[PDB]
């Protein structure tokens, strides 16, 4: 058994990835206003700019541009985690930037459950 | 609507440079209080934005709210202003980010590229009532 199917109509039990993503063409026109997907994710795993690429470009089958590539990232896009620490009794945030070699995602388990990891991103896209 | 945001507020877009508040207020314990409500006011290149003045205008952001008696207790101390335009000349999108500093930093002028460019505020906050 692994980290579930089509994905849940409430909250994921696992750490996933939130996508939230607008979508503009060669000439930064909007075509998809902020636009929010999850995906689950297993703590352990490399996730790099392509990884992160094709993640986007699945969040975008479930919208009017399922047929579109993504071309580029915002190169300032940077996953955030925000949790809280139960052995410091405060708010703790951690970011992870978005490059070729990427970065493995932690096992945030001693505090978290569910983590949920933020993706927040401008991306050019093209018809195929 | 129940609350609609924008007493007389500007019903076109800004004709010239404007700062974007976007809040999410908190409280101590970490517990969302009040969603991000859009903020718009007037700025000036020219003049010079400390972090005192980004504190009394998120506090004025939050009297458009339901929230209008809270103060600000602590600003988060990552936030930044953050602007974004196409520059006609690289023909590239372009973002500058600016630190939320007692010194502070100066309004630049973009005007050649975009006549009302976006100064944009997004952090959480710690707030509580007056």
């Amino acid at each position: 058994y692994k980290k579930g199917d089509d994905a849940s109509y409430f909250e994921p039990t696992g750490p996933y990835l939130m996508v939230n993503v607008t979508g503009v063409d060669g000439k930064g026109n909007e075509l998809l206003s902020p636009h929010y997907v999850e995906f689950p994710i297993k703590p352990g795993t490399t996730l790099t700019k392509e990884k992160i690429e094709y993640y986007v470009e699945w969040a975008l089958d479930a919208t009017a541009y399922k047929e579109f590539r993504v071309v580029e990232l915002d190169p300032s896009a940077k996953i955030e985690v925000t949790y809280y620490d139960k052995n410091k009794k405060k708010e703790e945030t951690k970011s992870f930037p978005i490059t070729e070699k990427g970065f493995v995602v932690p096992d945030l388990s001693e505090h978290i459950k569910n983590p949920g990891f933020n993706l927040i991103t401008k991306v050019v896209i093209e018809k195929k």
